[PDB]
Parts: structure tokens; sequence; C-alpha cells
């Protein structure tokens, strides 16, 4: 078995090994990346996203999130307050004035510290879940908006057409702006490119251990839990590396910077926070080692999670018991 530890791999593809996508990703797998349930990979030196991010300051979020928690400083939720539509130019402007900007620190290991302690105590402003793409689309490799959909993957494994389509989203983030513990819908794979500005340190659960964290969550999050089987699914719990830590839940961590990408794969859960202002472009994607994933995948049905038009249709084909109850929800 490769990577027994669970480590997070780091992949340096040449230029030529980036020019298949699919090709790759099952490469990363033999040797082992998925069993850390996150990889990081940096592009081929002559690759890139686009020519320049100067044009940019006149995307509009439409609707900005400020993040308000509640808890204590290791463990805590945290509820998205709706904010008045600003800019990019405006929200750059914001993350960088003094009340929101990143404080002096001395490292990456500092600013960790430094969120841990004090992130419940400020409540940044998140441009978060924003339907668009910064890849120009002269870019040939790994361009997220010109990757084959997960309606397609479902079609060439299962031999069933359906509806749906599924595009990338920007996030435009700020120093303490957080990605609570979660994996992806339907326990998809995501694929994250940080395309500018300050990074993103990332938490992360083994796929294989991913029950030991829910079961830590449900004791922590006791209320949350009764009302739904599948409270992760709200995307609102935060629990600290040292509390994880005092519980022996095996987990890992790594930071993101500009002009990397990152992979989750298949009930890899993961959380995370950025260090200043930056800009994410996320989707997520499939391979034929996800359907099974798909299957078994847990659902809320209380209502609360966010559900995708997409989402219903895997629902129905790959779960269809489950289809009834989680309709109603929604
Ligand atoms: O970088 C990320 N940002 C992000 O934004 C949020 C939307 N809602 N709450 C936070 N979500 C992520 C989810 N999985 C990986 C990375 C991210
Ligand atoms: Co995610
Ligand atoms: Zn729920």
């Amino acid at each position: 078995a490769q990577n027994p530890n669970c480590n997070i791999m780091i992949f340096h593809p040449t230029k030529e090994e980036f020019n298949d996508f699919d090709k790759y990703i099952a490469y990363m797998e033999s040797q082992g990346a998925h069993r850390a349930g996150l990889a990081k990979i940096i592009p081929p030196k002559e690759w890139k996203a686009r020519e320049t991010y100067d044009n940019i300051s006149e995307i509009l979020i439409a609707t900005p999130l400020q993040q308000v928690a509640s808890g204590r400083a290791g463990v805590f939720t945290q509820y998205h307050k709706k904010k008045k539509a600003m800019t990019v130019g405006e929200y750059r402007h914001l993350a960088n004035s003094k009340k929101y900007q990143t404080p002096p620190h001395q490292n990456f290991e500092d600013l960790e510290r430094k969120y841990w302690k004090n992130r419940i105590y400020n409540s940044p402003i998140y441009g978060a879940d924003i339907s668009g793409s910064l890849f120009d689309e002269n870019t040939k490799q790994w361009n997220l908006g010109h990757l084959g959909t997960i309606q397609d993957l479902l079609e060439k494994e299962c031999g069933v057409v359906i509806e749906g389509v599924n595009t990338p989203y920007l996030y435009f983030g700020m120093w303490k702006t957080t990605f609570a513990w979660h994996t992806e819908d339907m326990d998809l794979y995501s694929i994250n490119y940080l395309h500018l500005g300050e990074p993103k340190t990332w938490y992360v659960v083994p796929p294989e251990h991913g029950q030991r964290l829910e079961r830590l969550a449900r004791e922590l999050f006791p209320g949350s839990s009764r009302g739904c089987g599948a409270f992760l699914r709200h995307k609102v719990a935060l629990i600290s590396p040292t509390v994880l830590k005092e519980n022996g839940i095996p987990f890992n961590r790594i930071t993101q910077e500009a002009g990397e990408f990152m992979v989750t794969f298949p009930y890899g859960y993961h959380a995370g926070f950025n260090h200043g202002f930056n800009c994410a472009e996320a989707i997520n994607f499939a391979t034929p080692r996800w359907i099974d994933y798909g299957k078994m995948a847990s659902q809320c049905s209380c209502g609360e999670a966010r559900v995708t038009f997409s989402m219903d249709a895997f629902v129905r084909i790959l779960q269809p018991e489950r289809y009834d109850l989680w309709k109603r929800g929604q």
C-alpha cells in the first residue's frame, strides 16, 4: 500500500505530464496521494492561468458574507451574515484596512497560532461562492472552466444521461476568513487554484478516518448533531489542530500559496483559513473511483445545507432510496 501514514503529497508535473488531467490524477492516486485526503500540485514553470490580474477590480461580490463566530477559541461555529454588494476593488481595500488586515507576524506558524487564539473575536468578510472563472480561455492545461463535467463522468460510468451543469466558483478572501470542516457535495473531488494574494492554510483528515472526525464532532457540537445526522454538511463547525490532537484525530496541515493547485479527494474532510487578501477558484470533479463514494455519501435532509440544481440527479441516480426524504428537506 502506498502512503500508509496518509501524508499530504506534493507533486511537480512537467509540462508534458500536465497535458492530461485525468491521467495525472490517476498517477497521483497510484502513488497513494488520495489517502491523505488532500494533495498539492505545483504547475510547470512555463504554465500560467492568465496573463495578468490587473483587470479584476470590477468583478462584483453580490453577497459578501460576514463570518460571525460562536463558541470557544478551538471549538466554534460560524454563521454568515449577508452584507451589501461590493466590487473586488472595494473588497480588496476593505481587506487591507486596519480593521481587517493581516497582523504583524514572524512566520506561517506564528500566524496560525494567532488565527486559533484570536479568530472568534473578529468577524471577517468573505466573498465566497461567486459563479465565474479567472482562467484565460486560451489556457489549455488545468483550466478549471474547461474540465469534463460530473454529469458526463456519471454518464460514461453508469450509462445514464442526466440534467445539470457544473461550473467554477471564485473565492475572494481576507485575513481570518474561514472554511469550516466538510467534505464535498456527494463526497466529490474538488480542485482549488490560488490565483493571487496571500496564502491559504488547509487542515485535512484522511478519508479512511473520516468517521473518527464525525464522532468527535457529535460530541463537540451536541445540539447541531441532534438536529441533523449529517450536520457537517452545513459547513459551520470549526475544531482547532490542538483539539484534534487532544482527541487523537489523525490529520495533516499544509499551506497553499499563489500559483498552486490543491486537490481534495472523496470523503476527505477539510477546513482552513486565509492569511490575507486573496482570490481562489474551485470546482468539483469526478473520476471512476468517485462513483462508490457518491453512492455512500451522507445527506443533509433537515433543510439547512445548500442544495445546488445539479445535486438532484446525483442523489436520484446514485441514492434512489434516500431521494424521497432528501427532496422533502430541500
Ligand atoms: O478556500 C475555500 N473557501 C471556501 O469559502 C467558503 C464558502 N463557505 N464558507 C467558506 N470554501 C472552501 C471549501 N473547500 C475548500 C476550500 C474553500
Ligand atoms: Co471543500
Ligand atoms: Zn442538515
